[PDB]
């Protein structure tokens, strides 16, 4: 029997709530694009100027430790794998109370991406796992404090502070 | 009087909870690099064999109009931009409980890039419901039934089913 | 027994108070930049539109002597020197009470340098007198009063009047 | 109506006395260079060997935009600034009570640039301010304790550390 | 299960005590060279004469059995290695009591090279002991007597006894 | 009279423990080599496949301010050194409780290098103390804790992380 061990038991993690809101596919978007490889998804309830899409994309990696310094000795004899992106786009508003004439136009986007090995063991419940424990490194955890605690450091990272506050 | 608005208020969200395992910098990770753009960290406590790296980076956007379909207004207050990295490499191991010759290392990566305007109405807290928006997209939501029920995606997606099977 | 002057015993000046609004980095700034001769801080309690930043700095000088006409006869042996920068950044807006739509941003800086030879008998304290000497140009003394008075000449030089006007 | 702000009232400072010695230029500066935007002045009271000179100094600048991150709004009066220089140059002479032979003089420089937009709500006394939170910086501030304390940098960043010790 | 032996549990050792004067970084040194194989730190509390630095640096082994006698049928799959050396370099100074005109520098040097294979099962414990088995050798043991005791051996192998008085 | 001075009277340590495992030769070891400048010594003790071995050298060195920043007005008029290694060179052993036929070896090895002058007034326990401090730069030091405490640095610096936290 074959085991798979992600070797984060000995790492220490603080827990914290980051609860997601789930897009409603069927009310709110319609298909921009279907391409084999690529699909892009679009907001239909936002006005001409506002746009709001998404955008979901796989990449075949052709080896998957062309970049890695494993030995040669400890590869897996397949060493294909697979490279997921979502991607989402909005477009937010900035208008006065007092001015209902003064407004602008602001882009946002953000993306994710996920190279996983195409090997059985790994699951999809490991891989969710994974990205909670990527998500969770926007935030600086706490064990001091007697009950354990975790601080933002998104603002941080953007100014230009990418080293963490504990160290 | 000045208001940002995300334009969300009319698109269709379901709660689901992704509890996120935040680092204990100061037990776990160590600076490889302190460069004034990059920072990259190591785990402490990995064996020697695993390797568990975080990167953390920003870029200066020149324009972040400029790939869009949107386009500046005129009382907009600068086109400049920052973009934000946040990558974790991890280092996975197969072996096997009947020999003990039999074994590999599988390599992770995941990373996420945010792509901020420079307006002093984006706050923190706008950037990181934005993050749990994005996250989102990798579940699917149900207003139908009482409690709200969120399926998955990762699966299906890395597998290449990229519509959401809501459409 | 070696003794250093500064040879500013015959000269005249007033005091006058100057009171200084010292940071507390703790609470305020973090580090964007921590290379070797380089470091600079930013200030986290600003919002995005607002740069708030400080840059600290060292280079070394290889001759202190090479613009100076001190004779070859009267130079040190050592002839290396440190010059040390401080430069505070801060962005400054403009609005109106009336109308909440009307804004600009104004960007300041300024900067202190300060060449120093390297030579044991140098305090801290004297380069601090040196420093407050330094500031006082920005004013002029007035020895004729009955109390010794100063007043300020910042504006006069910024509009080309260099001169002081005692002279 | 219009009021321009710093945007310091949200950062956190501790007031330290820093007692400026103004000149008496009248007795003891005289004029070496006066030409339009550079003045030289030299100081009558040193003996032939020590040279003590200030130089004020002002430069066009001609978009005080553009090494900035910020970019101007529409509604701002000009991208015009201007830059001030104030350098005192002086010369420290080291002796020996034991021989008459020994001798050596010291050069030391150091100067301020302070760089001003060119709008009218900028005031003199906006500038002093200015002037004062950036000599602050020469020093670290303690809300904690119930008179504020202060300690000094100058030594510790001549000497390479250049973050400051709160950090 | 996988177990690592050093093979010394047969071999005859006597304990002597070793008090490590551990740095405190943060008072004591600054970093003159950051590059990411090679690091250089100095004390920026010594006057300006003594220079007080050290080095640390890791080298990658590229074949760890290159200059061994271990044949390839008794070698791991993976052959790689780092090398880790950390080198202090610091001046004495020489002077008299009666003669304040008498001194003269003496530069000490020293370092420490660690080859250590890549493999997971060497743990930081294993090499610390490794390291405190080396420093051992700067001594010689006699467990005859009634108290182990040990005898220094620096002096001696530096005047030309390198052979143990035991052998 | 002449006094040594390290010059280590100002900076700051804390203290550890590092209990040396002192070999008992006359027991373990037997010689391999007797050259007057190279011996090389064996663990007859070990099975035939495990090779422990140690070696003590000395070169001379011609000047031993060759590679340092010492004017020559301030060296000794004695430029000899000696120069020292002591190498340590081991084997470990891998095997499995479950499989017999299941092992390898690693090769470990380290050395030392102590570059003295010939100075009379550098006596043994200078040099032992000199060690001593050597060693201490594989750990951390924390003075700030009630008790003063420090932690383990050679894993760190094996995986890159080469600068200190404190720094
Ligand atoms: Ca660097
Ligand atoms: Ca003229």
């Amino acid at each position: 029997s074959k085991i798979l061990s992600t070797n984060n038991s000995n790492s220490n993690f603080v827990d914290t709530s980051f609860t997601l809101k789930v897009p409603v596919y069927s009310k709110d978007y319609r298909v921009t694009q279907d391409e084999p490889d690529e699909v892009v998804v679009a907001n239909r309830q936002q006005p001409f100027g506002v746009k709001n899409t998404a955008r979901y994309g796989i990449r075949q990696i052709a080896d998957v430790y062309r970049n890695t310094t494993i030995d040669r000795a400890y590869q897996s004899p397949s060493k294909k794998g697979t490279s997921l992106v979502v991607q989402v786009t909005e477009t937010w508003t900035v208008a006065s109370t007092d001015d209902e004439t003064y407004g602008y136009s602001l882009p946002f986007s953000a993306h994710v991406i996920v190279n996983v090995p195409q090997d059985a063991l790994i699951t999809e419940e490991i891989l969710y796992d994974a990205l909670k424990r990527l998500m969770g490194h926007f935030y600086e955890g706490n064990d001091t404090t007697s009950p354990t605690t975790t601080s933002v450091r998104l603002k941080d990272m953007l100014q230009g502070a990418l080293v963490p506050q504990s160290l």
